[PDB]
């Protein structure tokens, strides 16, 4: 049990200064902040904690304001004394999710530097799939220690206290422990992170440097027009009502638009084969097949899609506008995906329909402020370019080299015809093959997505490998090492461990084999994207142009650029992204602009 004896609670300047002197001479030290809210931009700093040595940590309360709270060093006074140490790049800090802390300090005009180690990222790089990378999971896994939970000191539910309401000593136990455990986690993980130069490279030159740039992107936020979203919502209400009628009219009587309940009784009772369509989903979607002739499955399908879209983005997004900035601040997660790509929540920018018009209207609500424009920088089919590289296939490589449509170039080879004559259907077949190879799909899967008979798909795949031998060889070679070393790597050294690579369980070992093939391409795309963000942010920081990096979604970086600077800036972003990241993968950056994200997209 952590008691009040473990860690000191600093309530006087003299003591704070004595600690600052020790921190200044420490090789590294844990740093952590506590606030009155999870919302970074509007959160108020309530206290700070530090750990200079395992078991030696302190909590410095500055804004606890409960009834009769003891005198504390003022927030302004503690920060001005701590500022030098915090802004000193030579003073190395260790922390758990330093992105958050860096942000809090920015609310006070303090630029946290010396952001050297993030235990969350140390864990994530050691083994992205070992388990959760939050401090509590980490303490238990590496230290066989159970940390004091936030709920344990603040309570639960709507009546949960905010940190400023917690007693100084209780808060200190929690906060000082955070710092102490963080330092101990570091001391155990950092040595380990050195058994391999690949992961070490990714941690050092990619993950750690990205910490402050993610903070700036999140705190910058994005401008959303709540009027547009609202009109969209109202229109969606009217369209949903109409579709309900169109469905009723195509059939008889009223009824809900739910399968395996009301739909199967209409759809099939009036002809059609019995198996219902599960929302499994992207492998045998019964409703969408029928859609080619049967009108009911078509409107029901469109009904659900719009209803889901309305409640997820049209009705939620406007509620996410932060009253303090008038903008929306998405949460990027740097240590969640198995492959290394950044994830996003509230909102999940990546789940906004890409090839759909309604998705297009959602994006139209993402606007540029007055006298600025939204600029979108996209890495054209970066994963396919990466597979071309990893497979050393002169064919694909040449196709990209001469600027040809790889799907049409591929079709021209698989189907044997001039590139100019390749039809839309052949392009669509090659495209499915290409992107199927990335996710390591089966000839049968290709068929279930192409609506052709099995072995007809197998035919297309055998033709592809004959013409593109390098891709099969890459695949066979990748699955080989996956079983040999238990993991696959990206170009920069990032690893994906594959525990079920020998699962004995067919389904599991199947999955592990698909991940083996995919991770290297998806992970490398991610590494490239992260390196670009770092390079672009560095230019932004150094030159201070009139541009803000506001989003990262899929393989694109989105900015706000002043209308009078678009040309010079577009050129610069372009050169940074395709010429200041990896020089081996043939990269192409497509840059666009407009009044909103949809226009620039
Ligand atoms: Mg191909
Ligand atoms: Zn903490
Ligand atoms: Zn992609
Ligand atoms: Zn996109
Ligand atoms: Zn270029």
């Amino acid at each position: 049990m952590i008691s009040y004896d473990n860690y000191v609670t600093i309530l006087d300047e003299e003591t704070l200064k004595a600690w600052i002197a020790k921190l200044e001479k420490a090789p590294v030290f844990a740093f952590d902040t506590e606030t009155d809210s999870l919302d970074n931009i509007s959160a108020n700093l309530v206290g700070l904690s530090f750990a200079i040595e395992p078991g030696v940590a302190a909590y410095i309360p500055v804004a606890h304001d409960y009834l009769d709270a003891p005198d504390q060093i003022s927030r302004e006074r503690a920060l001005e004394l701590l500022k030098p140490l915090l802004e000193d790049e030579k003073a190395l800090k260790v922390g758990q999710n330093l992105k958050y802390d860096r942000g809090i300090l920015a609310n006070y005009g303090i630029e946290l530097r010396g952001i050297a180690f993030d235990t969350m990222l140390e864990s994530y790089i050691l083994n992205s799939v070992a388990g959760r990378h939050d401090m509590d999971s980490l303490a238990e896994r590496w230290l066989k220690h159970k940390t004091i939970t936030f709920e344990e000191i603040a309570g639960k539910g709507k009546n949960q206290l905010t940190f400023n309401q917690i007693a100084l000593e209780e808060a200190g136990r929690y906060a000082a422990e955070d710092a102490d455990v963080t330092l101990q986690l570091h001391l155990k993980m950092w040595p380990d992170l050195q058994k391999h130069k690949g992961p070490l490279n990714v941690f050092e030159n990619i993950e750690m440097p990205l910490v402050p740039v993610l903070s700036r992107i999140e705190r910058n936020g994005v401008k959303i027009d709540p009027k547009v979203l609202h009109n969209h919502s109202e229109e969606l209400t009217l369209r949903l009502a109409e579709l309900e009628k169109k469905a009723h009219e195509i059939a008889g009587e009223e009824f809900n638009l739910s399968s395996t309940k009301q739909l199967q009784t209409i759809l099939f009772e009036k002809q059609g084969i019995k198996p219902l369509k599960k929302t499994p989903s992207t492998s045998e979607e019964v409703l969408e097949e029928l859609a080619l002739d049967y009108p009911l499955p078509k409107v029901i399908l469109e009904y659900r899609g719009l209803a889901k879209l309305k409640s997820t983005y049209t009705d939620k997004l406007p509620l996410m506008i932060n009253p303090k900035t008038g903008r929306v601040h998405t949460s990027y997660h740097q240590a969640v995906t198995a492959t290394g790509r950044l994830s996003s929540t509230d909102p999940n920018l990546q789940n906004i329909p890409v090839r759909n018009e309604e998705g297009r209207r959602i994006r139209q609500a993402f606007i540029a402020p007055e006298d600025y424009v939204i600029v979108s920088a996209d890495y054209s089919q970066i994963e396919l370019r990466i597979m071309a590289h990893l497979s050393r296939d002169k064919g694909l490589l040449t196709a990209f080299a001469e600027g040809k449509d790889i799907h049409r170039a591929t079709a021209a080879e698989v189907f044997g015809l001039p590139l100019e004559t390749v039809t839309s259907e052949q392009r669509r077949s090659a495209k499915a093959i290409n992107f199927g190879l990335i996710y390591g799909m089966s000839a049968f899967g290709l068929a279930r997505q192409l609506n052709i008979p099995r072995k007809e798909a197998q035919k297309y795949m055998d033709l592809y490998f004959e013409r593109y031998p390098g891709v099969l060889e890459y695949m066979e070679r990748t699955r080989a090492q996956a079983k040999e070393q238990g993991y696959v790597e990206t170009l920069d050294g990032r690893r994906l461990y594959l525990p079920d690579i020998k699962s004995s369980n067919g389904a599991r070992r199947a999955a592990a084999e698909r991940a083996a093939i995919n991770a290297p391409m998806q992970g490398t795309a991610a590494d490239i994207i992260k390196r670009a963000m770092i390079a672009v942010d560095a230019w932004l920081q150094a030159e201070q142009p009139r541009v803000r990096m506001i989003m990262q979604v899929h393989d694109e970086l989105v900015f706000e650029v002043h209308k009078d600077d678009v040309d010079a800036v577009a050129k610069q972003i372009h050169q940074l992204m395709e010429n200041c990241t990896r020089l081996d993968v043939p990269l192409l950056v497509e840059v666009g602009s407009g009044e909103n994200w949809d226009q620039a997209h």
